[PDB]
């Protein structure tokens, strides 16, 4: 038996589990999204082909470091090795480009003559922090300096600070002025420039500076396809980023990334304003107790699936893959039991950034994935997805869920969608058909941007329109037809939904045909 | 809030029941079908019309009494009535005609006029049983006459004899050649031609006699829509009836009575021979013990509804409104859980065959079965009836699901289904949509045919064939949007779902829409 | 809200998600396991008794290194840092000694001189194999020794060979009779006596080798209470295992580890011969594709918990912290997705062994463990255990399950069991309450071995058996109060749950009180 179809039967989820076979093989299609972060080591046109082929689907830029140029000059890259595949319209693959915004950051300055090494400090041993900008590049064991003006007003005797993805932590035990006296709580070799995170503090800074602006509207005029925002706090600070890409900008998606309490505290009224989330888990288990991530990562994936908005897992997911060829098998894990919950994308950050190996990275994120996938519930995820979604007049959302159903009653290849914008393509995905959705358009953003959601194989037709509607359907549900052959998605004899409107509109689908594949 | 809208989004049944609401107004559409047994109180044209104004669907004609020619004249009747309406395409009724056999009945013969009206039967008296012929119209308070002629091959001293009803009882207490000697167990009063039943002696009466031979010959001739065998106990009874039926009765659904142990216990194979079946619970419950009923009228319906058949329940539904212009509460309680355990259509006897109040009666099971198809609870019902089914490859089959999917999902106002023999629509309903299935038909037989199952209001297109295909398409599917609208069960306002196939074929429907009201 | 009480409470699996809270605290008791493998690391008195206190319940002694002499060290002090807690009964903490066999493993030899340390192999570089004991010692990159006699019997050309948690990769360029001449795919610095994996070969050696015999033999001379059984395939190895054991060593509890294709595939016979099972994970994903791990976890899991047998997850759990003092965020999620999954107990190895944070590893998995706990779906995976064991039984199945029933009817501080063999408290954890289950018992072997079950906090008793029964029970049940007081798991005014025999017997524990606390 293949696809785990003897537990995809299973009346219990106990018995489904039972029911897991190591040796039943996936289907073809894999669903979930990959993002890599792009760097010094996948920055080169030739490596970023293979991993296009490996299976990329999204490159992101990571703001918090570089410079326009340097990030042009990677955009430019990605577009080159994605344009690459463009001479066979069949097997070309769309790739989003995602700008990752610094944010409200703290970091720390530099070590004595730079970058000369780094320095130790000790358990017990005690450190001054100082806001004055003489200490700016004269870092030592014994005073370091920080960027963020206010820390003293938003700190107290006792405060923990962890610095550098929270492995050394400092208490503060003499307060006073401008400065900070300390012991350390927790020692380690500490280098130039590292994140310092204040668990617990009213924490001022806001979510968009002028420098973020500045990134933001830089984005805009490379025409990334989607922002991930950090350090979200409330709605507030989501409309701000949108209203700040202007018109020009309008049709970007934001995607907040919740990475601290407040964040979690004021999830609803974020995703409400999002267009999605990234569940930061680098962050989130600094600025509250590691233990506790998973919950804020599966309470945020349950929210999102039950509101139809992308959500992202994100942060070590391979961590170990920096430096070899395989991963943990906690790791394997990560990866596996996020799709299990129900994330549109894993991402990968430092594996792919400046690992040594980037390209086992984003074909294991793949191999897993693919696995989870055929892992999932169907019978229960489904019923539960029903059960929690209202009832509407909208048509689309109608058609979508019926053919979600046909879907599941024929065992079909694949559902097959008609859009201009996505979202006919994205009402389908919220009710996770195990099927992958071959969603067909013209505007070469939409394809990019259909990488969000769990199941969207995105497709962008060439061919010219024809002046016969009926038959500019059909080429495009033709195109859909050939691209699922090719990709081994279904045969021939195969059935499969196609997803269509009534006038060539903008909104109007509506109309659900269950065909046999020609 | 309407139509149990409130308890229809409880997550427990126990809790579904607390919230049904007795001012909550159901729907326009009534969904379950109603049958009408036909004789002295309802034959005449104008009782007629009255009874299909107040929702007769099928007329039903018993062949355990009357001649031919008093079958010919109510067929004609019928007939007459029903066309009287079809001036207004738009509000006829398509009227299906029935035909119930007589099959291996056992009655006494005529009581003696004198004219005592009917003889009184006293326990612990003596009544002697003969075969002799010359008795046949002399049946008093000391002979019993019987026209089963191997009575005395089957019981011994001391078996019990049912009389009418199961009424009256009598134990053997002496055997003969042609006669019994027996002692009245339970007296009462007896009449003329009335039921025997001897439970657990061992009947050896065809299945299919010379006289049923006859009587469904005439019913080809004649035309009906189909066929209430009775006393079916196997698969192959039913298959002579369909060899009865011949080609020239292809399409006459043959629905199967069930009536005794046997009937029961081999319930299985006759339901997958039949077209239908009939809970026969008059005779049943003199089979068996009269507390058991309930079980096998839950079996059959269950099965019924799990292998997509139409089941209709009959007998006593309402007895004494025969009598009486408001039916009892254990008759109002007895319709409504019929609806509610999933009986297709619900009968009348006497109610409307010789009965005081047959427009009372009709009125009575319409108010009824359409609060009960309120008060259902699809959430479970629908879920079930898709776990239960298996995944298919016919495009049908996934069209059907999808649609009634989508009808929850937007609260449709009507499923709209092009059908010309009817399948698709037959298979819309064994989902069991709250909406009610139009099906458009240019055949009057599968119109007729329809009534047969839950939720399908057929509707009979008379217009002209269109030159082009897809503007007759359009034209049925408007003739049902007009329909709909008339009769209320929608305005401008709503959404319906329109089904529809990809060619003039005959079995090809494989195409849902999702459509708003013009 | 605390303990995750509102997503208790949830309908769906999806909604309880959703309600997972970050602000909920978890109760005091924690129920899942933990196993540390003790080494250098761990191995004082001093650091053994921290590591109690963190929450060690069982010491994993690794017999794939050390001398026998080694061993009995490293089990004094286990036993000499358990008994200083000894002198109050309430605090005091029984701890199990496993003893974990080498089996039939394959190793590379030593490197050096000379080498020095690690010997860099290149991808595409050419390494021969030798089995010459002369270069036993003398390992490079152009010459590697291995302990497997028959290799060459059993590997082809173009085969792969893996070392070192399957992080070097070699593929056969050339056979030969006694040496093979490989090339490096993924190269890799290589240690001394790295682990050797032949994935689809038939490797011959013997499940149960002399060194097992004389290591199982020590085990029972050292009064072990667990073994812990690598790379078993089938039943016939257990009971090799078994019968080593003989009468003396009866009582210790086998646990197989799965880590090879075969053992998978002949789980269920190895089950039913096994007291428990431990997914090795390591091992495992390397004999089968990484991918694929998660798979055979759930399915172990889940099988084990069907068949109420213990199941251990292990293996890279907290990998990271074996040079860090806070682990990824994988790490963290595959802690909390085994407790998730159902596993009983989990492990840790190099985190406690060999790391320089293995007092911070223990009490991370102690926090995840817990938190986890909280966010398990009761409601449905109580219904599922119910539905899955047998409509059968036997008192003592019904009575546990009825006391957990009762368990979440009051949220019960604890189930109180007194047990003389363990069996007792076995048969409430596998129906998997969330309150503690306090088992109250005589025999130190007993009170040892319950850590295998996940809830069960086992509690010796050292009083002598009283005059009257009735004061016996009431004695051992005080006994248990105050040990729950003591620990923060209730209080004066909470309810707890006390299950007992009904004669002053053994098992047939058919009675079950529901008490509040004094
Ligand atoms: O997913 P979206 O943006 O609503 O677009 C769906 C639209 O695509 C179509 O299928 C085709 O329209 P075009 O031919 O204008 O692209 C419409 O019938 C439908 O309204
Ligand atoms: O339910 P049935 O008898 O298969 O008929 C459904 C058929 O009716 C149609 O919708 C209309 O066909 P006609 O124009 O032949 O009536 C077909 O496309 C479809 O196959
Ligand atoms: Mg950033
Ligand atoms: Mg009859
Ligand atoms: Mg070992």
């Amino acid at each position: 038996q293949t696809q785990q179809l003897h537990a995809a039967m299973a009346d219990t989820f106990l018995e489904h589990m039972c029911r897991l076979d190591i040796d039943s093989p996936p289907i073809t299609a894999r669903n979930t999204g990959i993002i890599c972060t792009i760097g010094p080591a996948s920055r080169s046109v030739e490596t970023l082909k293979e991993m296009i082929k490996s299976g990329m689907n999204v490159a992101r830029l990571n703001f918090s470091h570089g410079t326009h140029e340097y990030h042009a000059e990677t955009i430019k890259n990605v577009r080159t090795a994605t344009e690459s595949f463009a001479s066979d319209p069949i097997l070309y693959r769309p790739v989003a480009v995602a700008l990752d915004t610094k944010g409200p950051e703290i970091r720390t300055g530099l070590i004595k003559g730079s970058g000369t090494a780094e320095v130790e400090l000790k358990k017990g041993a005690t450190l001054k922090i100082t806001l004055d900008n003489a200490y700016m590049e004269k870092c030592d064991e014994n005073i370091l300096w920080l960027d963020y003006k206010n820390i003293c007003k938003v700190v107290e005797v006792g405060s923990k600070i962890y610095v550098d993805d929270g492995l050394i932590s400092l208490q503060v035990k003499q307060k006073g002025a401008d400065f900070l006296v300390t012991e350390v709580e927790n020692g380690g070799s500490l280098g130039s420039k590292k994140g310092v995170n204040l668990p617990g503090a009213a924490v001022d800074l806001p979510a968009v500076s002028e420098k973020d602006i500045q990134d933001l509207k830089f984005g805009v005029e490379q025409d990334v396809d989607m922002v991930f925002a950090s350090f979200i706090r409330k709605a507030s600070d989501v409309h701000e980023v949108r209203k700040v890409l202007g018109e020009k900008g309008k049709n970007i998606k934001i995607i907040s990334k919740i990475e601290n309490h407040e964040g979690v505290r004021r999830f609803d009224e974020i995703l409400e304003a999002s267009d999605g989330i990234m569940v930061a888990r680098g962050d989130l288990g600094i600025e509250i107790p590691a233990e506790k991530v998973f919950l804020a990562q599966k309470m945020m994936i349950g929210r999102c699936n039950r509101a139809g908005k992308p959500v992202i897992c994100a942060t070590q997911m391979l961590e170990s893959m920096i430096k070899k060829p395989r991963p943990t098998r906690a790791e394997g894990s990560d990866v596996a039991n996020a799709v299990l919950d129900g994330a549109d994308c894993i991402m990968l950050s430092g594996e792919t950034a400046k690992g040594d190996y980037p390209l086992e990275a984003v074909r294991m994120q793949h191999l897993i994935a693919r696995e989870a996938e055929a892992a999932i519930y169907y019978l229960q995820l489904f019923e539960e997805l029903r059960r929690l979604a209202p009832i509407t007049s909208d048509p689309t959302e109608a058609t979508a869920v019926g053919a979600v159903e046909a879907s599941f009653k024929c065992c079909s290849g694949a559902i097959i969608v008609l859009t201009k914008s996505g979202r006919s393509a994205h009402q389908v995905a919220r009710y996770r058909p195990r099927a992958p959705i071959i969603a067909v358009t013209r505007n070469p953003q939409t394809a990019r941007q259909a990488h969000l959601y769990r199941g969207i194989f995105p497709v962008l037709c060439k061919d010219p329109v024809q002046e016969a509607w009926a038959e500019d359907v059909d080429l495009r549900v033709n195109f859909a037809m050939n691209v699922g052959k090719a990709r081994g998605f279904f045969k021939k004899g195969d059935v499969v939904i196609v997803l269509t409107g009534w006038r060539p509109g903008s909104g109007f689908t509506n109309t659900m045909r269950v065909v046999p594949v020609p």
